[PDB]
DNA sequence: CCCGGACCTGTGACAAATTGCCCTCAGACGG
DNA sequence: GGCCGTCTGAGGGCAATTTGTCACAGGTCCG
């Protein structure tokens, strides 16, 4: 199945984005690889790859499209906005998509690497972006061990508000997106926490391939 | 000493958002 | 050639679950 490539700066940028949107990134940079900034999504494939019927392909499509204005991306600072026009259709069952080419360059470079097939399952955003940045340490024979800092964490996946709380963050983030990989992917992940005093202030990930 | 206070933890409630489903009906095409 | 039957997909919606927010119980140490 697809092979996704993309520069760390991307698996270490700050965005926010929904599922599906991330969904589309994620063709979007294998068209780009595959070489404007013009890209092209079909419905029809886009249901087969995500096992979606043609009716809910095109409702996920539609949406996520609108939702990108205004949406803007961060690399560390560097903004920039995703889209540089509104998407449109020129044929039924097929849109027709324009990327800054700006950010041609972030996506193309020190790299992250992953089968398309690791990720399609996963539902939650948040866990597609730990999926992704613990990826990037990965070794060729399938795990890796690494610590990552809480307050870049919430920086870089804008994690909402109420997630400066700690117990909200293990409860409604940490805990959920270590069930989604260790259920969705052929990863198996572990964790302990790093302290300071009274405050916690990494995360330690181990992890191996199934 | 014990206090009120500034920290930290977890859980019960409720609000807001997202999930896969379901139904309708016109577009595109070919036999 | 041209209509119609079928495969699509662009709409309109749904209830069941998950995610996002905050009050309050209950621990520690400080001055
Ligand atoms: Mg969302
Ligand atoms: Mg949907
Ligand atoms: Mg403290
Ligand atoms: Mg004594
Ligand atoms: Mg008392
Ligand atoms: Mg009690
Ligand atoms: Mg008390």
């Amino acid at each position: 199945s697809p092979r996704i490539v993309q520069s760390n700066d991307l698996t270490e940028a700050a965005y926010s984005l929904s599922r599906d949107q991330k969904r589309m990134l994620y063709l979007f940079v294998d068209q780009i690889r595959k070489s404007d900034g013009i890209c092209e999504i079909h419905v029809a494939k886009y249901a087969e790859i995500f096992g979606l019927t043609s009716a809910e392909a095109s409702k996920d499509i539609r949406q996520a499209l609108k939702s990108f204005a205004g949406k803007e991306v961060v690399f560390y600072y560097e903004s920039f906005p995703w889209f540089i026009k509104p998407a449109h259709s020129p044929s039924r069952g097929l849109y027709s998509v324009h990327i800054n080419p700006y950010l041609i360059p972030f996506f193309i470079g020190r790299f992250t690497q992953f089968r398309l097939s690791e990720t399609k399952e996963i539902t939650n955003p948040y866990a597609m972006r730990l999926y992704e940045s613990l990826c990037q340490y990965r070794k060729p024979d399938g795990s890796g061990i690494v610590s990552l800092k809480i307050d870049w964490i919430i920086e870089r996946y804008q994690l909402p508000q109420s997630y400066q709380r700690m117990p909200d963050f293990r409860r409604r983030f940490l805990q959920v997106c270590v069930n989604e990989i260790n259920s969705r992917t052929p990863m198996r992940l572990s964790y302990i926490e790093k302290k300071k005093g009274r405050q916690t202030t990494h995360i330690v990930f181990s992890f191996r391939d199934i």
